[PDB]
């Protein structure tokens, strides 16, 4: 199946496959409500995309406010800000073992960024991505110690 077709209902649906919890990990996180399947489109990480120099005064302004701060990187040069208009994506958390991953993809000439099952995963797992001082608690064996 192409991209955009199996885009276009998935705010309906990831309402039904996954919800946010409290994380052993961090704070919250997402877990998944029902079975994924190995290559399931499971949410987008909705939120304004902008060029990565803006952060820095973003987060600074947002900390000023005691408005909790969500970005997403991309890369060295752009990043998505779903600190005002973000959705439940915003709180996947990092894992050194994770069992889902993040691409863009374009659909009528616009970027989306959403998020893959690495493999299947099961009800009541809670879903992680690699990130692209502070210490990691993916609780992982096989884990990197920091998210730096
Ligand atoms: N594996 C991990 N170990 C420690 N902290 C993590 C982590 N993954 C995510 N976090 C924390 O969560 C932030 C990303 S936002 C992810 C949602 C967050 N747990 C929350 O409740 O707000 C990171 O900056 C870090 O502070
Ligand atoms: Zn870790």
């Amino acid at each position: 199946l192409p991209m955009p077709m199996r885009f276009r209902h998935l705010k309906k649906t990831s309402k039904e496959a996954v919800g946010v919890y409290r994380s052993p990990i961090h704070g919250r996180g997402l877990f998944c409500k029902r079975n994924i399947d190995a290559g399931e489109m499971v949410i987008e990480y909705a939120g304004i995309v902008i060029r990565s120099i803006l952060t820095d005064k973003r987060e600074k302004y947002y900390d000023s406010k005691g408005i909790g701060c969500y970005m997403f990187r991309i890369d060295d040069s752009e990043v998505v800000d779903a600190t005002m208009h973000g959705n439940a994506a915003r709180f996947i958390n990092h894992s050194c073992e994770p069992n889902c991953y993040s691409r863009v993809i374009n659909i009528d000439g616009q970027k989306h960024i959403v998020i893959f099952a690495m493999r299947k995963i099961y009800r009541g797992e809670e879903l992680t991505y690699d990130y692209k001082k502070l210490p990691c608690n993916c609780g992982a064996k096989k884990c990197r110690k920091f998210l730096n």
